[PDB]
């Protein structure tokens, strides 16, 4: 099941964005009030747009994990159609960081790392393939808690063998989860800069993978490299992903750079 909500709970308060269906809005539900995100169906629907737009929250509503967004319910029966979803103070992860850049602590973004990651294990373990994880398809709250978000061709976030060979799997997805690490310990430079597609692909091919961000641990930046194996059977799970972040924020000296002994 979805649960259905009766428009009248709902108080659409400001547009927050432009959808790929319609506009997207912040706004409050009657269940205490809780704030929301409401995605809603632009009226002048295909009958494939009104299929496509409520099969995200077909898939959305499986899924109950702390790193994933929740799902409070939709609107089918009455218009305009609406997703209803837990509002996330602070945006997209990638937006977030670059208006943030330098702001936090390393032990802060590795602990951002470990919540995307428990998501993508969490995905993984229900057989859900993402195909689309990039940092702007995480959202962030006000407690800094990361969700995985976007269940519904972007070439540089891509493994290798999903480009070339149409291959996705949850080995692809750590691929993609490998270049979000990097979008987080960067906070939020677009990878590859400006190269171009072919450049990209051109140079993943003989090798070059993306340089070390300053400050980053030397177990992160391994971590990276590991899911960039070009063999997807030699990368971590996101099962060896969580238990390794997880390690590394039990010895926090691990994450430390040269201004942590020094200024
Ligand atoms: C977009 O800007 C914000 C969104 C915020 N919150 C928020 N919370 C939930 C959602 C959204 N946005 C939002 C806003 C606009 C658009 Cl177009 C989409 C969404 C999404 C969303 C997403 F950000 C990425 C992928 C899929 C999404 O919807 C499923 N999901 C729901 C908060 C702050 C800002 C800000 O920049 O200050």
């Amino acid at each position: 099941f979805t649960t259905e909500i009766h428009p009248s709970c709902v108080t659409r308060q400001k547009v927050i964005g432009a959808g790929e269906f319609g506009e997207v809005y912040k706004g409050m539900l009657k269940t205490k009030e809780v704030p929301v995100a409401i995605k809603t169906l632009k009226a002048g629907y295909t009958e494939k747009q009104r299929v496509d737009f409520l099969g995200e929250a077909g898939i959305m509503g499986q899924f109950s994990h702390h790193n994933i967004i929740r799902l409070e319910g939709v609107i089918s029966k009455y218009k305009p159609m609406m997703i209803i979803t837990e509002y996330m103070e602070n945006g997209a992860l990638d937006k977030f960081l670059r208006e943030k850049d330098g702001e936090f602590s390393v032990l802060q973004l590795v602990g951002m790392l470990r919540g995307i990651a428990a998501g993508m294990k969490y995905l993984a373990n229900m057989n859900y393939v993402h195909r689309d994880l990039a940092a702007r398809n995480i959202l962030v709250n006000s407690n800094l808690v990361c969700k995985v978000s976007d269940f519904g061709i972007p070439i540089r976030w891509t493994a290798p063998e999903a480009i070339s060979y149409r291959k996705f799997t949850s080995a692809s997805d750590v691929w993609s989860f490998g270049i979000v690490m990097w979008e987080v310990m960067t906070y939020g430079e677009r990878p590859y800069w400006e190269l171009s597609n072919h450049e990209v692909m051109k140079a993943i091919n003989d090798g070059f993978r993306l340089p070390t961000p300053m400050d980053c641990p030397s177990a992160i930046y391994q971590l990276m490299m590991q899911c960039w194996q070009q063999e997807r059977a030699r990368r971590p799970k996101f099962a060896d992903i969580v238990s390794i972040l997880d390690k590394l924020i039990r010895a926090p000296d691990s994450l430390k750079t040269l201004a942590d002994f020094d200024p």
